[PDB]
């Protein structure tokens, strides 16, 4: 019904705001999943969980770890450019959530939806091993986000 492969990569995104972390930068790992309909066409599907990269530290008996959480989803169709060559278009939508730690009687949180759009870059230097790269930015109207991600695949 079609030939499957899978890929792994270590996902980096940009978040501009003023708090924690000089870069604003969530840590998280990145998994794709390639589907081939056809012997030059086929799909991926592209998921990205990051975290924010606080040192884990112990107060009151609770963990903060940044308490801020960041989800990506994309996927888009795969055309071969060449014989090793193989572009494909990344389209999907992100969420980020940020709650705040303090004693008060009430409790609030934060959470913000945002469309992720990019391409990325597949290379073929054997057949059963693929280096992909992929790109994926999220647009807001006051908060611009960027999503990077280098990794490979396998073909089974």
């Amino acid at each position: 019904e079609g030939e499957s492969s899978i890929s792994i990569g270590y996902a980096q995104s940009r978040v501009k705001e003023d708090g924690y972390k000089l870069d604003k930068n969530p840590r998280g790992f990145n998994l794709k999943y390639r589907y081939e309909f056809n012997n030059d066409w086929g799909v991926i599907g592209s998921f990205a969980q990051t975290r924010r990269g606080f040192e884990e530290s112990v107060d009151g008996f609770k963990l903060i770890d940044g308490d801020f959480k960041y989800y990506s989803v994309t996927a888009g169709p795969v055309f071969r450019i060449n014989e090793y060559v193989s572009l494909y278009g990344l389209l999907g939508a992100g969420h980020g959530k940020a709650k705040f730690s303090s004693i008060f009687g009430q409790s609030e949180s934060r959470s913000k939806t945002s469309l992720a759009y990019g391409a990325g870059l597949q290379f073929n230097p054997h057949p059963n091993f693929v280096i992909d790269a992929s790109y994926e930015y999220s647009k807001l109207d006051d908060v611009k986000v960027g999503t990077w991600m280098l990794g490979a695949g396998y073909r089974f």
